[PDB]
């Protein structure tokens, strides 16, 4: 685990609802460079299941269209870590959140993509600061940020 | 002028020689997102002419190849500002340099791309810090960084 900032005392029930992918960063440029890059995903809403698992609704650009996609991140013994059903099991870590404004997460395989999630389609400076802090610690090579207009569009167009 | 950090007392003669485009940032994602993006340029060497003008050698990915390109930035009454012969005259500003390790520059039209230039193919943390500082002041939405291996390749491949 490259990332070892996780949220202590996370209540996954309290992250339900709508989120905006305000900023994203990754360890390798090609993880995010193209609109159809594998890990360029835009989070729509988080749905924590009754048994503490986490279902994610997101949009992803795929073969010349902005696709709707659903993902279930299964819980682990660590509250801030979940595992996804990809070819390789790869983890989602929740680094920090105040539930009502921002959530920082990363997902990892060697590879790593992190996002600053926000509740509203606005530029939350403090959240972006918290994101930048969590990140200096990590080997990121691409960083993207979106304005309020792009945040209201499918696939941040 | 969005950017109003310029170097005081710049000696353009002392920026001659070889440079590495270690990091780049721009106000709009699409300025840098594709390998063939208009302002995704890799600086090879700077050649200040005798009358204080500045000739730039760079590489740019163009129609499935890494092209060699030459640009002359003409001097102005401001030592840290030069103008380029594009459809629109658009400025290059030198924000900071210690001549022997790093140079920060931006070029602007509304639009803006900035780079952290380094002398050697290494990751200069302090230079990257100076770049990050100069940047918080500016409305950047894409940031890229390259490792020593990519720095020795044509077009940072
Ligand atoms: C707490 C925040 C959790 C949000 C989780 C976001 C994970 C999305 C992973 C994309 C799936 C990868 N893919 C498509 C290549 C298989
Ligand atoms: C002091 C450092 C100065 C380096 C100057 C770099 C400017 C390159 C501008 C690319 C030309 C734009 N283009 C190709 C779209 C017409």
């Amino acid at each position: 685990l490259i990332v070892t900032q996780t949220m202590k005392g996370l209540d996954i029930q309290k992250v339900a609802g709508t989120w905006y992918s305000l900023a994203m960063a990754a360890s390798d440029i090609s993880l995010l460079d193209a609109q159809s890059a594998p890990l360029r995903v835009y989070v729509e809403e988080l749905k924590p299941t009754p048994e503490g698992d986490l279902e994610i609704l997101l949009q992803k650009w795929e073969n010349d269209e902005c696709a709707q996609k659903k993902i279930i991140a299964e819980k682990t013994k660590i509250p801030a870590v979940f595992k996804i059903d990809a070819l390789n099991e790869n983890k989602v870590l929740v680094l920090d959140t105040d539930y009502k404004k921002y959530l920082l997460f990363c997902m990892e395989n060697q590879s790593l993509v992190c996002q600053c999630l926000v509740r509203t389609p606005e530029v939350d400076d403090e959240a972006l600061e918290k994101f930048d802090k969590a990140l200096k610690a990590l080997p990121m090579h691409i960083r993207l940020s979106f304005n309020p207009t792009q945040l209201e569009e499918q696939c941040h167009i």
